[PDB]
């Protein structure tokens, strides 16, 4: 997929903007978001085949997912929910929603200006952060 291409990379957070609320708005308890908050990961994104693969390293912990667009999979997030989770296309923007619990959560990844920016929402709790190739 061409649009897939541009987040095709090594990534590495550069900017986080009110990601403890939006963990918090998700039930995280504060010693867990403690950890969301202070971990720098490396976001490898890659298209392998028809499958679009997310693998993200840091201190914490190591996670991986492989999806194909637009199909639904069981995804356990960093944060040990499991979900049944979806990644598609909107234009040029990859959208990912997860579902559990009767909870849904939303965020969308673009690329600007070079950077990637992931925006998260829940319910009215919105965060922003931003990544740099590395
Ligand atoms: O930035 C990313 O893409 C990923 C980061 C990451 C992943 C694995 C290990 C450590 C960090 C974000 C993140 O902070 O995860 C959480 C870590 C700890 C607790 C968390 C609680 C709730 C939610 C995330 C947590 C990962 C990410 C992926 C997709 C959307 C937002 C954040």
């Amino acid at each position: 997929s061409h649009m897939v291409e541009a987040f095709c990379a090594t990534w590495k957070l550069t900017n986080s903007q009110n990601f403890d609320e939006y963990m918090k708005a998700l039930g995280v308890g504060f010693a867990t978001r403690q950890v969301g908050n202070v971990t720098k990961p490396t976001v490898i994104i890659s298209q392998e085949g028809d499958k679009v693969v997310i693998r993200t390293l840091s201190t914490f912990k190591n996670t991986e997912i492989s999806f194909q667009l637009g199909e639904e999979f069981d995804e356990t997030t960093a944060d040990d929910r499991n979900c049944k989770s979806v990644v598609s296309l909107d234009g040029d923007k990859l959208v990912h929603i997860q579902k559990w619990d009767g909870k849904e959560t939303n965020f969308v990844r673009e690329i600007k200006d070079g950077k990637m920016v992931m925006t998260l929402t829940f319910g009215d709790v919105v965060a922003v952060r931003h990544y740099e190739k590395a």
